């Protein structure tokens, strides 16, 4: 693992440079193009890429967990639903499922921790069955992290063999949003007010004791916010170490991740903490529609570009932007010269 | 004409409330795909879909036409351009040719007015080479205006009759912004200090200029701005004319209009002043990164999902965003329902 984070590579400056005057010398007004241009630049960057904007296949992963804080009354799902939705994911009626096959990306369903028997057709890299109830203790182990988190960025790096260039990372787990909140909180130094949100549909009414619970989660474990780890180990969950880790996965293969709501900030929070070098190889997807949001975002120094109020999770909002990146290829690639046509602007 | 705007079809209230029952019973927590939901509902009430969220062929218009105005020092790009870059629409050269490829869109060249010979290969509405200098007078006559309106419009109907289900809005024609600006700040009440911004990188000291000559251009015409075929003829272009047109035909057609950025913001404003009517079949694209856009918005009442800072026009940031009217549909159309797993939420 220390492995693993002492590889990461940074990015390729010659790559980025050549990149941009291309991109200044196409058939347009320089910088017309806004957050395109600057997105296939960052793309030229990433190593995995061989010095050029491009995308080959696609894959989202989907991370599922089951939490013991369900029990602290955080959540109006019921338990079930995890177990259910992972089974979904598998037959493509699920959110995230149908964007993806718009999108033309393949869904990778991971079971990281799920409260239920196996489920015939999910990746099995199960930890147990849920985690500890962060409201009255850890998670789980720093070593039961280190290890998922070690699992993960492998089986991505693999996926890369395989032709992938792209991810999308995801979630599915009742309850999440609290694990999701404590994070957020621990890592920003914000109170847990300004970051607790409605999660799935959370009652109004119900809000103060989530709140409640999230603040007793961070006493009680004393996370620290300068140990990544430990802060995702105490008051994380599987499914957020998962998220993480194909971050991680992703970075030291030099490929690019979509990130996607809320739970995704919050892992990304953690990537980024335990590994600075991970950060250029992040691509915000939407601003999600949690209250937590613009916090994170501000963290992360990130300008998410659709603005859909989305708030499903499952990796949704990451495979919705995926055509995003494709078009940003394709105008690099595609795009006429200015100078083929003698045509001369400022 | 008038017969055109007196048959514009109201939406279908029972077709939406159809669909958002479907939506409500879909795969996730209600309301959890936000902006998505309300995307499919409002395609589901416009009468040329039949009764459901669904996208068949896809075009962009794109009108091209030169302005007299110029020659008052407000672009920067030569006059030749629009020719030029009109040409190279044919080629799939353009910015927004190669971002509707990528969206699997057809793009349309039309010529309204540009001040060069004929291209062949564009198509032929051309109202004269190049519109009067709105500084010193009108752009054209009510007349030219009207006519323009109704064959745009006849035109846009008629690609309906061919398959088309969504439409995308476009422009090309240096200095632009002027005539653009213009017709915001009547339509708005906005000083012109306040709309007027640096189009197609206008230098920063040549602002102040471009500011003077839209004063002068409402000073001198008196544009009314209850009378929107008053505003664009007086203020306007032969493309703003055109773009209008798109709104009108494809409104009659009971069609939607994806908007694009600033040009196409003021051309709708024209249109709903002309006929409110239209309002319901208009969707925007993208947050144009040109000063006035705020503005613009506020008074469409609009919000665009995306924020790519984009400001080249032509039509791309319209065509960029044809993914995710096909995503709403797939949602709609492809997710699976709680009823069928057993799942109940709240
Ligand atoms: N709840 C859900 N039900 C059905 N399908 C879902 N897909 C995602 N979620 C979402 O709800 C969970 C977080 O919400 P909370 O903290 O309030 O429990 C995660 O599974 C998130 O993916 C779903
Ligand atoms: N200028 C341009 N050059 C080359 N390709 C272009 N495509 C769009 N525009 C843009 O510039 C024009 C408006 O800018 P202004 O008012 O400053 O002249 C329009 O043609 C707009 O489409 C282009
Ligand atoms: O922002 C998200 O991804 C989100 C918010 C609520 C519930 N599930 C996911
Ligand atoms: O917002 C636009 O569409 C735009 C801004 C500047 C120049 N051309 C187009």
């Amino acid at each position: 693992l220390h492995a693993l984070l002492r590889d990461i590579p940074a990015p390729d400056a010659e790559a980025m440079a050549r990149t941009q005057q291309h991109i200044d010398g196409l058939l347009k007004p320089p910088g017309s193009l806004g957050r395109l241009e600057t997105l296939a630049v960052q793309l030229a960057g990433m190593p995995g890429l061989n010095g050029t904007p491009q995308v080959g296949e696609k894959a989202v992963l989907v991370m599922c967990a089951d939490h013991g804080v369900w029990d602290e009354g955080v959540a109006v799902s019921p338990k079930i639903v995890t177990a259910i939705q992972a089974a979904n994911m598998t037959r493509g009626t699920t959110g995230v499922c149908v964007l993806a096959a718009q999108a033309g990306a393949k869904v990778h369903v991971i079971d990281v921790g799920i409260d239920a028997e196996p489920i015939p057709g999910v990746v099995n890299m199960r930890v147990a069955r849920g985690c500890g109830n962060i409201a009255v203790g850890p998670a789980m182990s720093r070593l039961q992290a280190e290890a998922l988190l070690l699992e993960v960025s492998r089986y991505t790096c693999d996926l890369a063999q395989r032709g992938v260039t792209l991810f999308g990372v995801g979630e599915l787990g009742m309850a999440n949003t609290t694990p999701a909140a404590a994070m957020v909180s621990v890592f920003t130094g914000s109170d847990a007010k300004e970051v607790v949100g409605i999660g799935a549909n959370l009652p109004p009414s119900r809000i103060d004791n989530k709140v409640d619970v999230v603040r007793r989660a961070i006493a009680i474990n004393q996370p620290n916010p300068r140990d990544g780890i430990d802060v995702l180990s105490k008051v994380g969950g599987f499914d957020l170490v998962g998220m993480t880790g194909v971050m991680l996965g992703a970075a030291r293969c030099g490929l690019p991740v979509l990130l996607d709501g809320f739970l995704s900030y919050s892992a990304a929070l953690a990537a980024c903490q335990i590994a600075p070098a991970v950060r250029p190889y992040l691509i915000p997807s939407h601003f999600s529609a949690e209250k937590g949001a613009r916090i994170a975002l501000a963290h992360l120094s990130m300008e998410p570009y659709l603005h859909m109020a989305m708030r499903l999770g499952e990796g949704s909002g990451a495979a919705l932007a995926m055509p995003i990146v494709e078009a940003a290829c394709a105008m690099f690639h595609n795009m006429g010269e200015l100078a083929a046509s003698n045509i001369v602007l400022p």
